[PDB]
């Protein structure tokens, strides 16, 4: 529990699932982002109990939760500040003119964070470039892990909803609501595709309904031009029709390190 007297609000960063997020300072020293949770958007009491677990998740490639303010409304969620914003928008800016080694390092940043979450048996459930952030050093960190569980908007949480992450979901999620470690693995492979595609929409010529059909047929995303055969093999391994045949994040990390050494 952070004392709100130790927060200063300085500029708006944008609006997400829970409303406005601001940039500010904590204890007159530390940059933070502060979510102001919009009334009616969150299952608040359930989140407040989970915040304890989520504060114990600490890894250099996870956007750190610093604390919450819950003895007031709106609730605040105070997190690490990531100066370069969302990875999706970052990938889409041609001025960065990334080398493929930089793209692979972004995949490795995310894979490290997800290997850590997997070790804690903790699912993200909405892993995608839009839910990763980039700091002032160009390090990519995974954000908003686990928070999908507290979203009250049915257009986001229902599989048939307009906001559901269809293009990052395996067939067993879309058909059966089967969530597991292996559904985050599937999403990771789509995220690698997004990175190597410089932020294209997965299945860019299909609708959500068509994508669900295409993947139920065994067909997959094509190799982005910037991906080598070895990088494509890694992302494609995340898309096995049988969940238990998909790698763990530990194996993915080893594969990524091998490609960095080879290429
Ligand atoms: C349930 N899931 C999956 C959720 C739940 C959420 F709460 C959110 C959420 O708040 N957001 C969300 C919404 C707003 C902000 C942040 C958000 C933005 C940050 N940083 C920046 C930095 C720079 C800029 C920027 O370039 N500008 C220029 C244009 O004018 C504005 C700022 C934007 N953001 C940041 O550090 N954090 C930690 C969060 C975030 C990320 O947190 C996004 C997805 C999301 C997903």
């Amino acid at each position: 529990e952070i004392d709100p007297k130790d927060l200063t609000f300085l500029k708006e960063l944008g609006t997400g699932q829970f409303g406005v997020v601001k940039y500010g300072k904590w204890r007159g020293q530390y940059d933070v982002a502060i979510k102001m949770i919009k009334e009616g958007s969150m299952s608040e009491d359930e989140f407040i109990e989970e915040a304890k677990v989520m504060m114990n998740l600490s890894h250099e490639k996870l956007v750190q939760l610093y604390g919450v303010c819950t003895k007031q409304r709106p609730i605040f969620i105070i997190t690490e500040y990531m100066a370069n914003g969302c990875l999706l928008n970052y990938l889409r800016e041609a001025r960065h003119a990334f080398q493929t080694q930089q793209l692979l390092e972004m995949c490795k940043d995310v894979c490290e964070a997800m290997e850590y979450l997997e070790s804690k048996q903790f699912l993200h459930r909405d892993l995608a470039a839009r839910n990763c952030l980039v700091n002032d050093q160009g390090v990519v960190k995974v954000s908003d892990f686990g928070l999908s569980r507290y979203v009250l908007d049915d257009e986001y949480t229902s599989s048939v909803g307009s906001k559901f992450p269809v293009r990052w979901s395996p067939p067993e999620v879309l058909m059966y609501s089967k969530f597991s470690s292996k559904s985050d693995i599937w999403a990771f492979g789509v995220l690698m595709w997004e990175i190597y595609s410089l932020g294209k929409m997965p299945y860019e010529r299909f609708t959500n309904s068509e994508t669900a059909e295409h993947i139920a047929q065994g067909l997959r995303l094509y190799r982005p031009h910037l991906a080598s055969a070895a990088v494509y093999t890694i992302m494609y391994s995340c898309w096995h029709e049988k969940a238990d045949e998909r790698p763990t994040f530990k194996i993915l990390l080893s594969n990524i390190l091998d490609v960095m050494d080879e290429e």
